[PDB]
C-alpha cells in the first residue's frame, strides 16, 4: 500500500480501513478497537449492523494509523482464532467492502 498511484482519500480509507467478520455481535467497536490493536495502533472501529433491529451483522471495518500496519493486520488476524471461531479479515479496497464503507460514510 505505497499509495504512489493512489490519489483518492476514498481509497486511502478503503486501504487503511480492513474488513472484519466472523466475530461476536455483542462485542462493542471499543472493545473490538482494543482486541485488534495487538496488530498495531487502530484509529478508530466501525461496527456495521442492522438498522432494522439494530442488531449487530458481526461485521465491521478496523481503521489502523498506516496503511501499511492494516495491510499486515489484515495478515496478522486473518486466520487467527478468535473465541473458538476462524476469524475471516478482508482488503477493505474491495469494491465489495468499499459499498459497505459508503454505508458507513467512509
Amino acid at each position: 500500500m505505497a499509495g504512489l498511484t493512489v490519489r483518492d482519500p476514498a481509497v486511502d480509507r478503503s486501504l487503511r480501513s480492513v474488513f472484519v467478520g466472523n466475530i461476536p455481535y455483542e462485542a462493542t467497536e471499543e472493545q473490538l478497537k482494543d482486541i485488534f490493536s495487538e496488530v498495531g495502533p487502530v484509529v478508530s472501529f466501525r461496527l456495521v449492523y442492522d438498522r432494522e433491529t439494530g442488531k449487530p451483522k458481526g461485521y465491521g471495518f478496523c481503521e489502523y494509523q498506516d496503511q501499511e500496519t492494516a495491510l499486515s493486520a489484515m495478515r496478522n488476524l486473518n486466520g487467527r482464532e478468535f473465541s473458538g471461531r476462524a476469524l475471516r479479515v478482508d482488503n477493505a479496497a474491495s469494491e465489495k467492502n468499499k459499498e459497505e464503507l459508503k454505508s458507513l460514510g467512509t
